[PDB]
């Protein structure tokens, strides 16, 4: 917070924390087959390191530099690998500190369900960084997912010290007392602007942490507002918003006035779809 | 429905369709690494094929037959292969008359939200039988899932003739009008359990078919009761029943008077857990 | 032979081949993700399948076609799909007519020694139309591994009638009494341009099928010449050339006046180098 | 070799060799899914990490470990993972300091033809431990094949002090002087039961490190027989045989009086079929 601040892109956010967490600790390593510019020539082939293998070699990789006492950051998009993620997350539920960053433009579909496995995904410069530098101070397993429409835009100030948005705490992005829209990566923004464009005062809910969804806050505002909308660009069907949506008509319907409206991607949301949604609500 | 009856248990119907469907068409192939007794002594080694290949390359033969004018009915566990059925039918959505059969004890979870693909799960020696004829004869690539846990018992009557249950349709297992419990496969019993312990008219609603999923059915039934229960074995987290859940929430919202509950599976529903719930959704 | 004939190169000499199997028996498909060039508007979707699987996915494709009564001919780089392939050929040796071709600039060494595999590896474009012919025609699984070096030239006259080239079988490329020279695809021009260039008699020998390798005409010629150089250009060691040699080495000692020479590729010969070891052994 | 001896069978000399490695250097970690008993409840869950990942994981994992300083000894049947192993050792011919432990009863043809491969496969219980601890030190990656069936006996002195077989150099077994009788593995004993029941003078040599070969002791020896003979269990066609004969054939064939002998296993040697060998090259 206190002191130099970079205009940074969120690729720029993301360079800053591994830059930041390597220098701070000899354990932090990267690896994997630019976000990682000048890692290289600053801290060498032993910490910066080309994974010739397959993606479950480089998850198993990164596990055995873990298993080693190092703390790993791998990039794997996935293209698979969740098998083994999937496996080890679940053993720990039932030691993997790692950090698996990935590119997304589903990565997501296949891991916000599972237990015992971290995932997040930032929507800012500031929470890109934040997040990044929690994920790979902590013990847990996680997997990063980086909008990759946000790499390059928008640019914000950046602190260049040391700060973490928390692990599994959701964040309110815009206070608003009729309308809860909860959503996060790349539709924070069109939510934000969404926001801007109606009558109705908007809450903008940006999750960061999608697994474990911070649900307290999520109800804390759907108790106020009485309405909610929830959007994400990921898949819809059977997608974060599906939980969130079931979990909200279990726990909360006491709470609402109108129907609980998810605007999601293809199978295989706007700015103008969710202001025709929380128009919509509205009527309620 | 005229004619001949089994009295027979799960494994039965299923030995029964595969036989019939076979003696039925030609074109009807069984193959794989019992549900299947007696077809390899009547039907012969190009039409019963023992495939000694792993699951992808199952799916690939059986995709090969099919694409050979032959209408294959596979059995894979996915211990995985979802990888290529999920992809092939995201094709087809955006040829594969094959039938794939599947036991379970999640299979479910990984392909229930997948677009292009059928998934249906029988509850009955009845919809066994009937489901897997109308799978067999549809052009529409099929995951059958079969509840292990149903192969032995019950054992009820099953026509040993010419009937299929419809692709895509819900069924009312007993019709009521507080409570609309959807369920499907092995819970379907339980729920019919449950019905029999409380006070109010519990209207059981067997999905049968998983995707697509009769959601007309679902919303009629919900119209009248104005209180909905959903209950399955697999993984609840990101599972149907949160779909379900959620478009309930959204597009029928209007017709609840109570909490919609979902009870599910560990991510890794009794008798008990059921009437629970019914009483309270009575409560509202 | 009797007939038109087409100046071609390798490429065009298989696109012919191709397309006379194919209008020759309807069985015969093409699959797989030009020498295919004019196929799919001549035979259709069913006769040419883009296979949008991955490589173990198309070979139980192809092998599921073939269980249903049909010859494909799958194209598979091997980029991986030899687990699969070499499981099937051994059970066969302890039903599988396909062809696999695949383009080679090791898949060679990964199924030249397995049991109840053909391997064949043109040279010409004559041979490159007869053997595949020969390949498609036989019930056996063929993988035929095509020099992609040769594919645009040379060009060479090739009868468009019907005419194979028999599996098994070496030819003598070139009559020449005072040494043998055993090689195959690409090597052979390279062992006729050296034949060409030094005094000693050569005779040059195709094996055309490296599996099962002819033996006898090896045997005969060198029975005749008592030096043997046998020269390829996949990986030399472990490779067929060192099978050869062994075979030579046990069988055959009694009838060599010269040490056995090896001209083969790194493991990860030149006209040259093919003439020094000429000029070699012609020094006995 | 001075000190105390252990009366020990093969598995009993690799559980010492790893014992001693490991209380030798804290950097040694033994992983996989007894010859290891013991180890557990002496070094710890850092130290002795039972890896629940796939084959290519576990591989991946142990690089990892190396990557991260530490020498791990991985067991892997590869029933696979040869494909990632092979493409480090290329890498590395063209960072990998592991040893992977394999049983064997094929592994060994996949990597003795490797580039940057070490293999080795030990014959006593003397050099199971010497070479595992070799292996251990090097920091090359190696593949360690284990002949199940000496596991059990024969039991013989081992030296619990410290002492290494080289890498890379083959012993003999057994001097004599009419014919060299390469081998290793299983089939050293039934090598040297033949040298006792023949007239003639049989060396008995034990190739001990297949890749890289030693050479010279082979060609020393023929120099010194004229006669050669190799035997190993493994597949015959394409095996390490093969290169052995061939590179004799071409490299030392002025010193042999008769045919080059390989005796091997089915694609898919006994002490009498060892002696027929040594009777027929010695009517030469």
């Amino acid at each position: 917070v206190a002191g130099v601040v970079m205009m940074a892109n969120m690729a720029k956010a993301i360079n800053m924390a591994l830059h930041e967490e390597m220098e701070r600790d000899e354990r932090v390593v990267v690896l994997g087959e630019l976000v990682t510019e000048g890692l290289y020539e600053r801290f060498g082939p032993e910490r910066v390191i080309d994974t010739p293998l397959n993606e479950g070699g480089i998850l198993g990789f990164a596990m055995g530099m873990a298993m080693a006492g190092l703390k790993p950051v791998a990039e794997i998009q996935f293209v698979l690998g969740a098998d083994e993620l999937l496996n080890h997350i679940a053993k720990l539920r039932y030691k993997a500190p790692l950090v698996v960053r990935t590119p997304v433009g589903s990565p997501e579909a296949i891991f916000v369900h599972t237990p015992g496995l971290v995932v997040v995904m930032p929507s800012t410069p500031y929470n890109a960084k934040g997040l990044l530098k929690a994920a790979i101070r902590g013990d847990d397993p996680v997997v990063f997912l980086e909008p990759k429409i946000l790499y390059r835009a928008p640019r914000e100030e950046v602190p260049e010290g040391d700060y973490v948005v928390e692990i599994g705490k959701a964040r309110v992005a815009r206070e608003g007392d009729d309308v809860t829209l909860v959503t996060y990566g790349a539709v924070v923004h069109k939510a934000l602007e969404a926001a801007e464009r109606v009558k109705a005062s908007v809450e903008v809910v940006d999750l960061q942490t999608l697994n474990p969804l911070d649900f307290d806050t999520v109800l804390k505002s759907v108790s106020k507002t009485g309405r909610l909308i929830i959007a994400h660009d990921s898949p819809k069907t059977g997608g974060l918003g599906a939980e969130v949506r079931a979990l909200v008509a279990e726990k909360a319907l006491d709470r609402l006035t109108a129907p609980v409206i998810r605007l999601a991607g293809p199978d295989v949301p706007t700015v103008e779809r969710i202001i025709k949604a929380i128009e919509y609500v509205m009527r309620y």
